[PDB]
């Protein structure tokens, strides 16, 4: 709730990508539930929350991923928890998906038509998202990277290590998960994944570009 | 550095999108540098770190933004600080950008050709990023939304309010900032923005989907 600049900086400095997990250690259900809340409570463009969190504790499913998940093949067997994040497909301003968005905010027929023209201008004019399906999906997939970032940070504040994962064949992971009946492949598609647990090895040297190279002040 | 579940949960409940800032309150330079570090230290796919943070404190430049920034119109006049986050364009596995990435990790000719083979498979086969410029750019822009999320959360743990911003004409924001010579428009393009300051109104309550609607457990 309140931290000092030296605790805040250390909290973001201390989080590291953990590629080797201790299979003997596992996260508590209350610890992981608060990690998932970090995700659920994340902000998202126009309150869209275009995400779904699949928690893959089934061990037969983890083994089936191994062949096309080179980024986490040596993490799938030992991590305590695995999360695959999906992003909403085709979240157009006039889609049922956005009727639910407006409905969660209690919008009358007039409030909805004003919000609808705002969504349209955002998607069609401001960001040019309705050229094809991939650009619109990537917009919701961007929001899911917000939830991903917050789950990593919330985990690291609870002493739990993590690794974000993109190292897998999207097409094969999509098919494997949709054929296992875990989501409707016309409404959602995989966006990014993440492992959680406790490090087995040591945490390496934090390496990033300098602050003076990545910031330009405009005064 | 270490928080309890009540503190972590409260940290993500307390962060809210602030549309109304107190113009008499400014964030100190030391507080704002610690917010910028939160972004700099964020994880990124293959350590790409594909972001640049523009801090727009010039009030003439802010005023030039108001006509096409409906999402931020009143925030531009009262927020303490404004950050426009750029994402790298054309970040192909065989680009100079990725020679810099490999160079910061110190790889020899053998390690660079092995890593280049992994970047190739990741970008071309696994994620299908190389079918046009937009898909490759949107990959880096997803990374920058991680940096965005960490800046919002790091700011709120310091007691500083914020609001992520997508509500603006992107084409016109790219042009306006490139005409001030702030980046090379063939190397970078605007990804997302954020305002920071101290709110003038109180936090309204979280409205999110339930944990039971957005989490699917597979045991
Ligand atoms: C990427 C992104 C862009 C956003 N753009 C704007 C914006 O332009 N203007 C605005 O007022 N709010 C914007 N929001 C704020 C969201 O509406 C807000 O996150 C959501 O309604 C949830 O509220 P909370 O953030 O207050 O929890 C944006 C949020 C995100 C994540
Ligand atoms: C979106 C995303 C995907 C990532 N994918 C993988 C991955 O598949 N496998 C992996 O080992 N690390 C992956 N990483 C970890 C990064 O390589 C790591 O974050 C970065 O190099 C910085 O190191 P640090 O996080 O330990 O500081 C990923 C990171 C991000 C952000
Ligand atoms: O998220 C919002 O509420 C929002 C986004 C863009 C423009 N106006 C509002
Ligand atoms: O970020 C990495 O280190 C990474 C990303 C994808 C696949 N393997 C490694």
């Amino acid at each position: 709730t309140q931290l000092t600049r030296e605790q805040v900086l250390e909290l973001f400095h201390q989080r590291s990508s953990t590629r080797y997990y201790d299979p003997t250690k596992k996260i508590s259900d209350e610890d992981f539930e608060c990690i998932l809340e970090c995700g659920r409570l994340s902000p998202s463009s126009v309150g869209s929350e275009p995400w779904k969190f699949l928690v893959i504790q089934n061990k037969t499913l983890r083994e089936k991923m191994k062949p096309f998940s080179w980024g986490m093949i040596n993490q799938l067997d030992n991590c305590s928890h695995l999360v695959v994040i999906l992003a909403k497909k085709n979240a157009r301003y006039d889609s049922p998906f956005f009727v639910d968005v407006m409905a969660r905010k209690g919008l009358n027929a007039e409030q909805q038509q004003a919000a609808l023209t705002k969504y349209k201008a955002l998607q069609e004019e401001d960001m040019k998202l309705l050229e094809n399906d991939r650009t619109l999906f990537d917009w919701c997939s961007k929001q899911t990277y917000i939830a991903l970032a917050n789950m990593l940070t919330g985990a690291s504040a609870l002493g739990i290590d993590s690794c974000p994962i993109e190292g897998f064949h999207y097409d094969k992971m999509n098919e494997c998960l949709a054929e296992e009946g875990l989501f409707d492949p016309q409404e959602y598609a995989v966006s990014v994944a993440a492992t959680f647990g406790y490090r087995s090895r040591d945490i390496a040297k934090k390496s990033r570009k300098g602050l003076d190279e990545v910031v330009k002040w405009v005064g």
